[PDB]
């Protein structure tokens, strides 16, 4: 079980590998127009942290998208496939992920979560109130009147993924 995260190089390999999460994602998240899925997964601002299993199937991701020199990434995508799901994985994701942030020196991530969803964030130590100011994300990530948007703080110094 390996935690990778995926470019978008061209090569068949990393492409499957690609589409493969993006159909998870579209399995998983079915209010979400496919093509947007499509869109985001593929430019060139988004990577995604796929978990692969057996070291070829895809079983899990996240897509994101890094402001690198404002220190901070959203979480575009999350999922497990179904099969997958309640065995720690979406978890262990998370913990990998958010390992990999603070290497990147990333301080806080943001995602905007579905009403079923937030649950699983708040597990994770994302909240509802921010601790960075909405003048600081405001041009670089959308502000919608209709979603959640939670925040989690990734400190410098604390282990990850242990
Ligand atoms: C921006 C984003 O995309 S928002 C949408 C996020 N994605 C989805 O909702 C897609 C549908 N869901 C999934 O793909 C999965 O259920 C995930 C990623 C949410 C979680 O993955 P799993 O492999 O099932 O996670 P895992 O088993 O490690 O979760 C463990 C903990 O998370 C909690 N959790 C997982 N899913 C949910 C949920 N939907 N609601 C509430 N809590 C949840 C578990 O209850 C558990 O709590 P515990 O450790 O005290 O027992």
């Amino acid at each position: 079980l390996d935690f990778d995260i995926l470019t978008n190089d061209g090569t068949h390999r990393n492409m499957k590998l690609l589409i493969d999460l993006k159909n998870i994602f579209s399995r998983q998240l079915p209010k979400m127009p496919k093509e947007y899925i499509v869109k985001l997964v593929f430019d060139r601002h988004h990577e995604s942290m796929v978990i692969l299993k057996n070291k070829q199937k895809v079983i899990g991701g996240i897509c994101f998208r890094q402001y690198k020199p404002q220190r901070f990434a959203e979480v575009a995508f999350l999922a497990v496939t179904a099969n997958e799901q309640v065995r720690g994985y979406g978890t262990r994701l998370m913990n990998k992920f958010k390992d990999h942030m603070q290497k990147q020196n990333i301080e806080y991530l943001l995602t905007y979560a579905d009403n079923f969803a937030i649950g699983y964030f708040k597990k994770q130590g994302f909240t509802k109130e921010h601790r960075m100011p909405q003048e600081k994300w405001k041009g670089y990530i959308k502000d919608y009147d209709g979603g959640t948007l939670m925040e989690c703080y990734i400190h410098p110094y604390v282990d990850y993924g242990r």
